């Protein structure tokens, strides 16, 4: 309804990039945040409807443009080349805050599903610290939900609107480039994925009663999302997932499908330059890997899925936009 403005814990003395933009683009975090609760007051949200996300996705774009600048940008006719300095690289949290007159309302209802109202509302100054972690099936370094695993989307039966499932306990996920230099891997505990799995299943079967439950890997698109893609220290990671895709959820029990070995799903992925953007249509290269073993250790917390008797189910992404909504969908701005 109004222009919120970020606060962090940045450095000025860090060079990491994210610390460098939000010393110049963020406000110190308060250190006691205020908040006040009204179990009475019940109000409606709209997760997929909400201005938040319009506001943060703009703070990305304009994070990356500082701070990963491609070595060549094409966007339609034109290419933009600039140095592409490597850099150091690693998200950290920012809060969205309410300027003077202006409150944000927070849902307490641990499994509200990011629509419709809300019982137990309180209202702050600022929302929780939301690492900004660009990615395609995986969201990577959220929080996890309390209760249970909930199910988000703008309308399950529209098999083209994209579903958000947020998980109650993470699934670590570790990927190196270990000291063909565009080579890496990342491998996942297969029990942890198959109990996830499991009751991710369980939880799609409330939704879809009648139907077999199946997991599979992304048909087609670009490789940002038929893989699972993300930046690890600068570098650009596509892991392919047809491992971990690859199940099914039959009578209240769910089977993987995908391949394993020693109890771990091993996801190859590839380092690459030429990148499809996140942020508008068109393409950014950047330099070769820089040198040594580059690795990130990660939570899963989240999965992006698309909906195709049996109900299949995809990995999806691409959109940014719905990374954000993952976070800010507890959050409305008011008054
Ligand atoms: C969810 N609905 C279907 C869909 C599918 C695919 C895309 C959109 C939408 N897209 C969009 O909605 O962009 C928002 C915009 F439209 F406002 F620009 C994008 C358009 N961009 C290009 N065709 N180049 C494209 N996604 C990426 O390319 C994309 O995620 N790449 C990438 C790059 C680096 C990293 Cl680490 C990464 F993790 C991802
Ligand atoms: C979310 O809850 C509302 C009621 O508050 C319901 O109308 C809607 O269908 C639900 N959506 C999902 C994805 O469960
Ligand atoms: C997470 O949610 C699932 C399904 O919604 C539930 O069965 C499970 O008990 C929960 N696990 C934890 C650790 O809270
Ligand atoms: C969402 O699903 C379908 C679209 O196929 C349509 O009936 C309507 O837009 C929505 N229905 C509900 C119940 O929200
Ligand atoms: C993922 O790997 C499988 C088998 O190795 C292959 O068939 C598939 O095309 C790969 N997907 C992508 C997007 O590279
Ligand atoms: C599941 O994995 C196996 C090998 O790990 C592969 O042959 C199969 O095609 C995968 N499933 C799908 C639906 O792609
Ligand atoms: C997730 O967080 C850990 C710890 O901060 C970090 O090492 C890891 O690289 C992060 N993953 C991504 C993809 O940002």
């Amino acid at each position: 309804k109004t222009t919120l403005f970020c606060a962090s814990d940045a450095k000025a003395y860090e060079k990491e990039v994210h610390n460098v933009w939000a010393t110049h683009a963020c406000v110190p975090t308060d250190p006691n945040p205020q908040e006040m609760v009204l179990a009475n007051v019940t109000e409606n949200f709209n997760m997929w409807k909400n201005d938040m996300v319009e506001q943060m996705h703009e703070d990305i774009i304009s994070l990356w443009d500082e701070s990963l600048k491609p070595c060549v940008k094409l966007t339609g006719g034109s290419a933009i080349t600039q140095a592409c300095p490597k850099v150091s690289f690693d998200p950290i949290p920012l809060h969205y805050c309410a300027p003077a007159g202006f409150a944000i309302l927070k849902c307490n209802n641990k499994t509200f599903n990011g629509t419709g109202p809300c019982r137990n509302v309180s209202t702050v100054q600022c929302t929780h610290g939301i690492k900004p972690v660009v990615s395609t099936q995986l969201l990577l370094n959220g929080s996890l939900a309390e209760e249970e695993i909930i199910i988000r989307s703008e309308n399950l039966t529209n098999n083209a609107k994209t579903i958000i499932v947020h998980l109650n306990e993470s699934v670590n996920i570790v990927c190196t480039r270990p000291n063909n230099i565009r080579q890496a891997h990342c491998n996942i505990n297969e029990s942890k994925w198959n109990n996830t799995l499991q009751k991710v299943g369980e939880e799609l079967a409330k939704h879809f009663p009648s139907k077999t439950i199946k997991f599979e890997p992304s048909s087609g698109g670009d490789l940002e999302i038929t893989t699972h893609s993300f930046n690890c220290r600068g570098e650009f990671f596509y892991c392919n997932t047809s491992d971990l895709f690859n199940g099914t959820y039959r009578n209240g029990t769910y089977n993987h499908t995908g391949r394993s070995s020693n109890g771990t799903i091993t996801l190859q992925c590839k380092i690459k330059q030429i990148i499809n953007m996140w942020q508008e249509v068109g393409r950014a290269i950047y330099a070769p890997p820089i040198e040594g073993e580059i690795t990130c250790n990660s939570n899963i917390t989240g999965l992006l899925l698309l909906r195709d008797d049996t109900e299949t189910f995809r990995p999806g992404g691409g959109d940014m936009r719905d990374n954000w909504r993952s976070e800010l969908y507890k959050y409305k701005v008011v008054e």
